[PDB]
């Protein structure tokens, strides 16, 4: 279920091309 990812693995790969 993306109830996971849709959180993480989203949020986190936002974070990871924003975080400097």
């Amino acid at each position: 279920h993306s109830k996971g990812l849709q959180i993480l693995g989203r949020t986190l790969k936002a974070s990871m091309r924003e975080l400097g």
